[PDB]
């Protein structure tokens, strides 16, 4: 495969009883010893990178327990976790224990109520474990088992089909291997940006299984699709066979309204305004794609009101030629303790401090809002058991402050950590500083002189084999690692940073506390005042924390009139909308005010700089660069925004903020810099019929709600659209207003800065 038949998890340790531990040089060496199946059925394996040790065990996460641990990588045989069948299920190794009639199996190792012809004695290679359904003889009828019913020798079991060959419904959970489209074009790999830049980044959506270049349905499309290797065709649906087998267990269904009516299965066929529903199977008077064929699991029967998509309530197309569709008025259900308006996760907002938060000692007392690991991954919520199950819950650790997905230290480790939202990485340390000799990143390159572990124990010399023998990480094994004397080093680029073997006889190795290098002064996109980060569901947004958006520029006329926003990109350059320059072609007609919060009564520190140059982006003419008469003085209130990497495509749902001075009369916060949190709406979704029917080009980006959020124009023309990313804010969009303001059930459209970076940096190096 080679390891495509395993599920890898870094930082995970499955505890086992029936095992075999031994020395190995590599994961592949270790994997081989697992495949060379003797004594027991190796169901999983652990590799301890720093110890050359390899554990082979017959246990799985299903049958045992996993814990957070250091260095170790866990590899679990997919086959044994796979609770579905393929063809006849010859290779099925699930846990189904009742037949298709629901009768309890007998064990393969029992001789009562039936004395079996197939057993573990006779068919050692057959997986005849417990009372579980298996196909020893490869019967075309699929898994069966001997029965606990005495007058019934065996019977077949009802194992749901494996989405390898086929898809159920619309392929939401399709994990098959088809990698070409309807037309036959080979799919572009999800982890690649060529020939198509896109927001479906696997690392951003690990749980969406955007594996290699396979057709997938991560966003409620009609069917699985992919981006294509054809530069002329961005994306296309794939041709995925539909399964004949029954779809997996889903419910409960109501004949009354509960929530958004996604579970409605009643017979109402009239809208609120009294219109007759058009049959879903019909294309007159209106053409559509919401057909029983495309959405089999949605029960789009006759012309009954249904909510097959993500709408507010049930709806239907109408037989009225003048009203394409309308919502139906379904009577709400009665009282019950399940659909009390409580279910689903949604995930918390990104409240991680930009002004890098710090911790004291081992950080067991840290109570901050940081929720980003050392590698930029998002923390999993302590109350959630997905993607990682664990016992570090507020119930088990009442005083650890285990709330939301914030970085904490419940188990008294070296510093705050969290379970990660990436299925392949159980947990990592948090991106936090501990309240010259320093490192960069994980310190693989660190060659400093620190020789002390986090506990105070000195390091053992790398050349020494006492107190600790070590077959690896000697100056001869790793000649390029700088393993001199007893200096803290990161030869293996461990996520934890520099470490060393310790002189403590009872502790083999440990981390050293090597600080991250300081940096010269003010970096782009790093406000010196923490943005308040206005929550989504607020009309008109919030008043910004003064100077929390230091790249925010106010474009003014020669008569103190604020009429536009802009973004400071460097000390002599501001990016704004070309629309801002419509009134005058004279650079002198413009005043750029920096570090302001007040719109009219400017604070004494505000910088007022005249524009000396006006450069209009030629290809689109939608944005323009303003060169300042003199360079801006960079302070804690005037800092430029970072620019994205060329063609970077902000991932769908990325939370961003639009800032600017609102021109709204009857409201609080007049003449004050405001901000509004907007999630990015990926172009493929933004472009669908229901919103902006093919009206959005790639040199643009969408941001804002699709469920009646707002109906006005946020920020200022030319104002910033910034998106936090790991450590800083990046200017992803430029407000253009005339491009299309965010209306109810439609996002706003901005100029995608990433498509104009080469032009900008171009204009900045020549002029
Ligand atoms: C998820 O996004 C949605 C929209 O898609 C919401 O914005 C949501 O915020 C929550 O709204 C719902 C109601 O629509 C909840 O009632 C929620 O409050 C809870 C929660 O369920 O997460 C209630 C609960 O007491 C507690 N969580 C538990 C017990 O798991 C916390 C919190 O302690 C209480 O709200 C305080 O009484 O939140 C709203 O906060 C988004 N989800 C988030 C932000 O997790
Ligand atoms: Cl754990
Ligand atoms: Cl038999």
């Amino acid at each position: 495969e080679p390891l495509d038949d395993y599920v890898n998890t870094q930082g995970a340790s499955l505890f086992s009883v029936t095992k075999k531990q031994l020395g190995a040089g590599s994961i592949e060496e270790c994997a081989a010893k697992c495949e060379e199946d003797e004594e027991f059925t190796c169901r999983a394996f652990q590799y301890h990178s720093k110890e050359q040790q390899c554990v082979i065990m017959a246990e799985n996460r299903k049958s045992s327990i996993i814990i957070r641990m250091r260095d170790v990588v866990l590899f679990e045989k997919k086959v044994y976790l796979s609770e579905c069948k393929t063809g006849n299920g010859k290779n099925y190794r699930g846990t189904m224990s009742k037949t298709k009639n629901g009768i309890t199996c007998q064990k393969w190792s029992s001789t009562s109520p039936h004395r079996p012809r197939f057993s573990p004695a006779t068919h050692p290679s057959e997986g005849l474990e417990e009372n579980y359904c298996r196909n020893p003889d490869n019967d075309p009828q699929g898994p069966w088992c001997y029965t606990t019913d005495p007058e019934k020798r065996y019977d077949y079991c009802d194992i749901l089909e494996c989405e390898e060959e086929c898809m159920h419904c619309s392929g939401e959970n399709y994990d098959g291997k088809i990698s070409k489209t309807m037309s036959g074009l080979e799919c572009q790999a999800w982890d690649s940006q060529s020939p198509h830049a896109h927001g479906y980044i696997p690392s951003k959506f690990p749980n969406k299984n955007l594996k290699k270049n396979y057709c997938r349905n991560p966003d409620r499309e009609l069917r699985p699709w992919c981006f294509t290797t054809d530069p002329n065709k961005r994306w296309e649906l794939c041709d995925i066979p539909r399964c004949t087998t029954p779809p997996p267990s889903s419910g409960p269904t109501y004949q009354c309204l509960k929530g958004t009516g996604e579970n409605y299965r009643g017979n109402v066929a009239v809208t609120v305004s009294g219109h007759t529903c058009q049959h879903w199977s019909a294309q007159t008077p209106h053409t559509h794609n919401r057909t029983p064929e495309n959405f089999p699991c949605k029960n789009l029967d006759e012309n009954y009101c249904r909510n097959p998509d993500g709408k507010r309530a049930p709806w239907c197309h109408t037989t009225n030629s003048q009203v394409r569709w309308e919502y139906c008025k379904i009577p709400s259900c009665d009282s019950s303790p399940v659909s009390t308006e409580q279910l689903a996760p949604t995930a918390p907002p990104e409240l991680t401090p930009v002004v890098q938060d710090c911790y004291h000692g081992d950080g067991q007392s840290y109570r901050g809002t940081s929720s980003t690991t050392t590698t930029g991954k998002k923390c999993q919520s302590w109350s959630s058991m997905t993607p990682h199950r664990h016992q570090k819950t507020p119930e088990n650790y009442p005083n650890a402050g285990l709330t939301m997905n914030y970085c904490r230290n419940p188990d008294a480790d070296k510093g705050p950590w969290c379970f990660t939202t990436d299925p392949s990485v159980r947990w990592e340390y948090c991106n936090l500083k501990k309240c010259e000799d320093c490192m960069f990143g994980n310190g693989k390159g660190y060659r400093g002189k620190r020789a002390t572990t986090v506990t105070g124990t000195p390091c053992q010399d790398w050349a020494a084999q006492e107190p600790h023998r070590h077959s690896i990480f000697t100056p001869e094994t790793n000649p390029r690692a700088g393993l001199e004397k007893n200096y803290c080093r990161n030869p293996d680029g461990d996520v934890g940073g520099p470490w060393c073997y310790t002189t403590n006889p009872r502790k083999l190795y440990d981390y050293c506390d090597v600080p991250q290098c300081a940096a010269p002064s003010f970096d782009c996109g790093k406000p010196q005042v923490e943005p308040k980060k206005c929550p989504g569901r607020v009309v008109g947004g919030c008043v910004a924390h003064p100077h929390s958006w230091p790249w925010q520029v106010s474009l003014r006329t020669r008569f103190g009139m604020h009429f536009c926003g802009g973004t400071l990109i460097s000390p002599e350059w501001v990016l704004t909308a070309a629309h801002c320059l419509e009134k005058s072609p004279r650079p002198s007609s413009y005043k750029v005010i920096l570090g302001a919060h007040q719109e009219v009564n400017l604070e004494p520190h505000v910088q007022e700089i005249e524009v000396s140059r006006l450069f209009l982006e030629p290809t689109r003419k939608d944005i323009a660069l303003l060169k300042l008469s003199s360079p801006a003085v960079i302070t804690d209130k005037v800092i430029p925004a970072c620019l994205p990497s060329p063609n970077y495509v902000v991932a769908d749902r990325t939370e961003c903020f639009i800032t600017g001075w609102g021109e709204t009369q009857g409201t609080f916060g007049a003449g004050l810099l405001k901000e509004a949190q907007l999630p990015v709406i990926e172009n493929k979704v933004c472009n669908r019929y229901e919103f902006l029917n093919g009206r959005v080009q790639s040199t643009e980006l969408c941001a804002g709600h699709l469920a009646g959020g707002t109906d006005s124009c946020q920020g200022d023309s030319g104002g910033p659209l910034v998106c936090f990313e790991k450590d800083k804010y990046i200017l992803q969009g430029v407000t253009s207003w005339g491009l299309g303001c965010a209306r109810p059930n439609k996002p706003g459209v901005y100029v995608r800065v990433s498509r104009f970076v080469t032009w900008i940096e171009g204009v900045m190096r020549n002029n």
